[PDB]
């Protein structure tokens, strides 16, 4: 597919979203939870629908808490002891696109008590789950977008230290990698921390897409080639190293992301092959209707709350995806 | 009035006009290659959903920097050199950004920041081909701060707000003129070379109020700091009741349009929402068949005069943010 062939399916995503936005603003998820609708503020956004998008800010606006968290409503445990600043991440980017300033502000200073000021990382766990202090590329990853967005750039940087921190530490990155960090700074190869087996068919591929969409998005602010040379160690191990599932599983759209960017950056083919690869496989996967759905089929009136969250975060991804290619072109050609 | 749905509507079909005639570049089809024809394009387009051509406009934006960070060409427009030089680079910095081109931003910023005049706050309303003597208006200032807002330099905003509101405070006859620029001491400037608002009259420039009455409201927002919020009810105030009824319909009259959307989202005040809803509806109704604005223009054109396709993107942008700003604010009040 061509980009404005991607953009299409975004904004029938889009569209069919916000046909079913509630009257307080939250997003037709089957269950009221966080995890169902955090993408949605800068996805609606990027797809020009700033009136629904705006109202996802107000419904975020009330279950804001006076520390600048959203503990609850949340269900998931990924979004619990995991990587419970997932869902932080993408509301500060969506408020600060918005011009939500007080919103942005009050939630990245949130993000920012989560931060492991020796190590750069961001802590997994919530304040009201207890946990030991680890960090995961994720939570790391995120929070470091979003201080991009909100000008922080020292803490990016920062997240970035503790990212190839991550990378160089590795104790067998042929097999697994080891996502996590302990508060210390040192990679945690725990039974209880999450792991992805490169070389198997079991997702979760997002532990290392996301950091290289977040390093090449770096490397743009600041020109610094360790940036650039850890964001392309990391597509390279994704696409060489790693199970084919790295770029088809429901999780590689932050890796197509990412290449798309580094297309633009770089012009190097193979990163357009990546992304336009990427794109066109969720494209294929987009829902007559114009959702996306693991199992369902048809014209529902709703979703649960992860096909929910798919939907929107396929909105951004093909959109950004789109974009860059279609600049890439532009320049590189 | 139109509903915030009808604005939007209004907004995303002069997007779509400006998209059809994009030029292959990423240039929007101006009639003359100049900075001031595109400046709003990168927010504009985005904020339409149109990211690939805001993109575009993203790379040849790209195209014309320069080093240092600015964009010193191509420009024509006298008030694109001596006026509010800075007006150019601060939607550049603030479309740039939203869209994630944090290299673009990032440049564009540091060089609107060596601009900045370090004792008043104020951005000096001439750039640096061009000779002048410092002075500082609010127009240059108010953009340089919202920009310097959407990028996270808070501090900068807050400085930029100081000299607003010492040129506020120093107006020498602000019953009958608005006095825009400040020497570079930040004492207010009543040369006739330097620009006024005859407030009693009819005849436009109301954004060196405007603009600064949106930027000191989007502060409010971020720092919740009430000096701001007093400063924007303050010239809010000062547009509805000292001015002539010409503030709220001239074509400059969209930022307070905005600042009024968003003052209402913020406090609830009624009025705030009919002022915003008045100019809404009034730029809705001036639209074309086709989708572009011109106050002249009539015709199916494939390109526009400059200022009129600054003036499209511009209106595609306020009448996004009224609409959503209105549609939040009845969320919340009413
Ligand atoms: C990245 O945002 C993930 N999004 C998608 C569409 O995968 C993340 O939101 C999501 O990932 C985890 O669960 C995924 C898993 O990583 C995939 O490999 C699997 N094919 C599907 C599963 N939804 C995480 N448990 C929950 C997150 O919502």
């Amino acid at each position: 597919n061509s980009p404005h062939e991607l953009k299409n399916a975004a904004q029938r995503a889009a569209d069919w979203l916000v046909e079913r936005q509630r009257p307080n603003g939250a997003l037709p998820s089957r269950t009221a939870v966080i995890e169902s609708c955090y993408k949605g503020m800068w996805a609606l956004h990027t797809a020009g629908h700033t009136q629904a998008a705006s109202a996802v800010a107000d419904y975020v606006t009330s279950l804001l808490q006076p520390d600048g968290d959203i503990p609850q409503p949340r269900e998931e445990r990924y979004f619990l002891d995991v990587h419970y600043l997932y869902a932080n991440g993408y509301l500060t980017i969506g408020a600060h696109v918005l011009g939500r300033f007080g919103l942005s502000r009050k939630l990245m200073s949130f993000v920012e008590t989560m931060r492991n000021p020796a190590t750069g990382g961001f802590r997994s766990h919530g304040p009201a789950i207890p946990g030991d202090g680890r960090c995961d590329s994720v939570s790391t990853s995120i929070s470091g977008l979003a201080a991009l967005y909100t000008g922080r750039v020292d803490t990016a940087r920062s997240a970035a230290d503790f990212l190839g921190s991550l990378w160089v530490g590795q104790p067998d990155r042929k097999n697994v990698f080891h996502a996590v960090a302990d508060a210390s700074g040192a990679v945690l190869t725990s039974d209880d921390a999450v792991a992805v087996q490169v070389r198997k068919a079991e997702g979760d591929w997002y532990f290392i897409g996301l950091p290289a969409f977040f390093l090449t998005a770096l490397y743009e602010a600041t020109e610094d080639r360790a940036y650039l040379d850890l964001a392309t160690d990391l597509m390279t191990y994704m696409d060489e190293d790693c199970d084919e599932d790295a770029f088809v599983d429901s999780s590689c759209g932050k890796a197509g992301v990412a290449a798309a960017l580094l297309y633009r950056l770089t012009g190097r083919p193979r990163y357009r092959e990546i992304a336009e690869g990427i794109g066109t496989l969720l494209c294929e996967r987009q829902s007559p209707y114009g959702y996306w759905s693991e199992e369902e089929t048809g014209d529902v009136a709703d979703l649960f709350w992860g096909d929910l969250d798919m939907t929107a975060e396929y909105v951004l991804w093909l959109d950004l995806i789109g974009r860059n290619l279609a600049s890439g072109e532009r320049v590189w050609a």
